[PDB]
Parts: C-alpha cells; structure tokens; sequence
C-alpha cells in the first residue's frame, strides 16, 4: 500500500484503487498500473521532472528505505496475476532490490522529488511505475 498526494490529486496503483478513488476518478491507465483520483485536501509532494536513474525507495516488507539504480521507463513483460492477464506494462523502471506482495505503493524518490511508486517485483528485482511524465499533476 501507498500513494502520492500532489495538489488536489491522489496517485495510487490502479490494482489497489478503492471505491472512493473510482467515484472521484481523474485518469487511469491499466497498461501503466496507475489511477489518479481527486481529493478535498491539498497535497504537498513534489514530483521530480528529470531523467535520474538513482534514488531511494521505501520497502514496507523490510520497514526500510534502500538506495537503487533503476532503468529508464519502458515496456516490460509482467506475468499474469489476480488483477491482470500476462501483458507488457508501459512506463515501468526496474531495479535490483527486495520487493514482495504488499510493497506496491512505496515511493521512489531522487534529489528532485517523487519519481514513481512500487508496482512489480520478484526474482530479486523491484519495478516502479514512473510518474515524471505526468506534467498535469501540478497544473
Ligand atoms: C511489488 O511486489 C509485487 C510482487 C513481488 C514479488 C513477486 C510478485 C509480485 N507481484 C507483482 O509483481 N504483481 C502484483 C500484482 C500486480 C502487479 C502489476 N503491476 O501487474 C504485478
Ligand atoms: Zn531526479
């Protein structure tokens, strides 16, 4: 679990979105595993606008933050799950690191701000859904 709160928006993993999120839907994309809903309270996260490939992520299954090197956002094959069939997920960045189910939603940050959220894992790898291209999150 976890979310990004920026302006009047809440960014969450689409497969973990609630009834309130879908009732206040702004935008969703199954191919990215992202959903943005509207909030009544003002969010104060800064979204990074950069091509950083190093940062720090929060891993809930370890109650710890880890530094990582991560790949550029790309189309990566993701195995079938209870939420989606086997498919290419777009805008996904991989890193070598721990991640298990329950870790989705943990934030990945660089010195510029929030880069993305944990979305995939397994095999000693962790995948993050990028949010840096969503320029409208501020305006
Ligand atoms: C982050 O931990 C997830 C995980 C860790 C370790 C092993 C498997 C997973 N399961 C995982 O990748 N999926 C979870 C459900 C939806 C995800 C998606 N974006 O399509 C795919
Ligand atoms: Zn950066």
């Amino acid at each position: 679990s976890g979310a990004i709160y920026v302006g009047n928006y809440r960014v969450v993993n689409r497969h973990l979105a609630t009834h309130n999120d879908w009732a206040n839907l702004v935008w969703e994309d199954s191919s990215r595993d992202l959903l943005v809903s509207s909030t009544t309270a003002q969010g104060c996260d800064t979204i990074a606008r950069c091509d950083c490939q190093t940062g720090v992520y929060y891993c809930s299954s370890r109650r710890k933050h880890y530094p990582v090197s991560f790949s550029k956002p790309s189309l990566i094959f993701v195995e079938a799950s209870e939420y989606y069939p086997a498919r290419y997920q777009s805008h996904l960045m991989l890193a070598v690191g721990h991640s298990e189910p329950g870790d989705c939603g943990g934030i990945l940050r660089c010195q510029h701000g929030v880069v993305g959220i944990v979305s995939t894992g397994g095999n000693g790898l962790v995948g993050f859904a990028d949010v840096r291209d969503l320029l409208w999150l501020d305006e």
